[PDB]
Parts: structure tokens; sequence; C-alpha cells
């Protein structure tokens, strides 16, 4: 049931300096993730268009942020396109390469950790805040799966048993015991409303 892949040395590489370089500016991962979750809703949006069915599995188009105090996790649910098998072991990981090699050139002549996302590597950026990371996601042309990883070289996938989602993706971030302010109302809603108030979907902050 549960499989065990290694990441590429480049994605391996990037997520040792996320994890180990020193850098203050950690607020900036729920941004990235917003932003996946935007894209994502754009593109099932453009394929509704000319195939109204690929709707079916809901029509609402939103972003929820949802903190659990006892559980210490920060979840992302978004009711975007979802992913494939094939985007979780390989199609993504194909990408990130590239994207991983041009922010490491970009950083070494003076670049900053918070421009990640325009080398489309802006998920890693989970790993600044989060021990572990789980994704749960479910797309019309596949089942649903759950990808996880605490970085150490190697993630797991495998077919998701819990509560069926219909189509989109939850990103579950397992908070390191020094991140807990990102579980508190005040902090995520200054967030959002800094780095991403004109988001072109509905933002829910869930409260406890
Ligand atoms: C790199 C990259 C982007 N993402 C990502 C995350 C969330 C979403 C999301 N919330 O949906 C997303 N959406 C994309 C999926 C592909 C599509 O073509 C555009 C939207 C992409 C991921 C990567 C990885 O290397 C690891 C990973 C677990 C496959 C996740």
């Amino acid at each position: 049931h549960m499989e065990t892949f290694a990441f590429q040395a480049e994605i391996a590489q990037l997520m040792s300096l996320i994890i180990n370089t020193f850098y203050s500016n950690k607020e900036i991962f729920l941004r990235e993730l917003i932003s996946n979750s935007s894209d994502a809703l754009d593109k099932i949006r453009y394929e509704s268009l000319t195939d109204p069915s690929k709707l079916d599995s809901g029509k609402e188009l939103h972003i929820n942020l949802i903190p659990n105090k006892q559980d210490r996790t920060l979840t992302i649910v978004d009711t975007g396109i979802g992913m494939t098998k094939a985007d979780l072991i390989n199609n993504l990981g194909t990408i990130a390469k590239s994207g991983t090699k041009a922010f490491m050139e970009a950083l070494q002549a003076g670049a900053d950790i918070s421009m990640i996302g325009q080398f489309g590597v802006g998920f890693y950026s989970a790993y600044l805040v989060a021990e572990k990371v789980t994704v749960i996601t479910k797309h019309n042309d596949d089942e649903q799966y759950a990808w996880e990883s605490s970085a150490g070289g190697s993630f797991t996938v495998r077919t998701d048993t819990g509560e069926p989602m219909g189509r989109g993706t939850k990103v579950i971030l397992h908070l390191k015991e020094d991140q807990t302010e990102y579980l508190e109302e005040r902090r995520i809603k200054e967030i959002v409303k800094k780095h991403s108030q004109f988001i072109g979907y509905p933002i829910t902050l869930f409260v406890e």
C-alpha cells in the first residue's frame, strides 16, 4: 500500500537549504501555498469553460485555512484541479529540478529565500515552518492519494482512505514546536492581508 521514493539530488539539496539556512522571514510560506492553490483553481475553472462536466466533482472554487492547536497543524485546503499519481511521483519533480537549479544560482547571485515562488518551487517553503508535510489530493482522472515527507531524502505515496474530498488538494503542515504562532487567528489574518489580499477566490480563515 505505502510506497517509498527517494527525492532527486537537486530537490534533497533544496530542502536541506530551506531547513538549514538562517532566515527569519518564515511567514512567506503561506503566500506560496495559497499561490499554488490559486494556480490549481485557475486551471480547473479554465478547463470547465469547454467541459462543464469537469465541475461534477464540485462547483465551489475556494481556499480554506484550518488551524488545529491540539494536533499542532495548519491545513491549506483548495477545490482546485488536484494532482494525479504521476504528478506526485514524477511530473512535478521534473519541473522542480530545473526550478531548483535556477533558484540556487539566483541565491548565490544575491537573491532572497522569499523569491522561491518565481522559480516554481514555492511548495518546499512549507519546510520553513513544518517538520512534516502531508498532501491529500484528488484529480478528476485519478484516485485520492496521500503524499508525505519529513525530508531526510525520501517521500511516501499511498492511496488515501480518509474523508473523500471530491476534487482538490489539502496541504497539512505538522508545525515545528517553535512555529505555533501560525495557529493563532491574529497571526494568519495579518499574513493573508499582507501577502495574499488580491487572490481571485474566497479565502476563509477558520477559527477554533
Ligand atoms: C513543484 C511542486 C508543486 N507542488 C504543488 C503543490 C500543491 C498544489 C495544489 N495546491 O494544487 C499544486 N498544484 C499544481 C499542480 C499541477 C498543475 O499543473 C498546476 C497546479 C502543486 C508540489 C510540488 C512538488 O514537487 C511536491 C508535491 C507534493 C508534488 C507538491
